[PDB]
């Protein structure tokens, strides 16, 4: 029942609440569209909270590196970073095919230089996900925790999640 908090927010009016990313909340009345009442489990504080900057505790949206509908030419941006090192990575949607995800990660290649690999990872009709049919798997989250321990397939082992996601704009009411 409880929720997490996705960015870095600061309070802007004297009824709702400052939290960092990361920062477990508890959403106790959400009978307003825009801005949700929220308990923070962690700093123990309670105030008003932009819904878009919050998703459900072990939901898809609210790991760290889920970005969600990010194009291919913006995705690569992110990655291309001089910080990142090579596996930095991040699970986008699949602008080709709706329902599916893209696996951007970023590899470095000794005769193209710094590159980005993108693999595409497929919905079964069951409702299992897959980049080779030799593993499947039931959801993304478990994909990123294999493919982290071990390349398997890939040019390189998962191993950075991409930093430098900018912070949603917070809607008026």
């Amino acid at each position: 029942t409880t929720f997490v908090a996705l960015y870095d927010y600061e309070s802007r009016t004297e009824t709702d609440l400052s939290f960092k990313k990361g920062e477990r909340l508890q959403i106790v009345n959400n009978t307003e569209g825009d801005w949700w009442l929220a308990h923070s489990l962690s700093t123990g504080q309670t105030g008003y909270i932009p819904s878009n900057y919050v998703a459900p505790s072990d939901s898809i949206q609210a790991e760290e590196w889920y970005f969600g509908k990010i194009t291919r030419r913006e995705s690569e941006r992110l990655l291309l970073n001089a910080e990142n090192p090579r596996g930095t990575f991040l699970v986008r949607e699949s602008e080709t095919t709706k329902g599916a995800y893209c696996l951007s990660v970023s590899d470095f290649d000794n005769a193209k230089g710094l590159n980005v690999k993108h693999y595409k990872i497929r919905k079964l009709d069951s409702g299992g996900f897959y980049i080779t049919s030799r593993t499947q798997f039931n959801s993304l989250q478990q994909l990123v925790a294999y493919y982290s321990k071990h390349a398997d397939g890939l040019c390189h082992r998962l191993t950075t999640v991409a930093f430098r996601r900018v912070s949603p704009s917070a809607p008026r009411r």
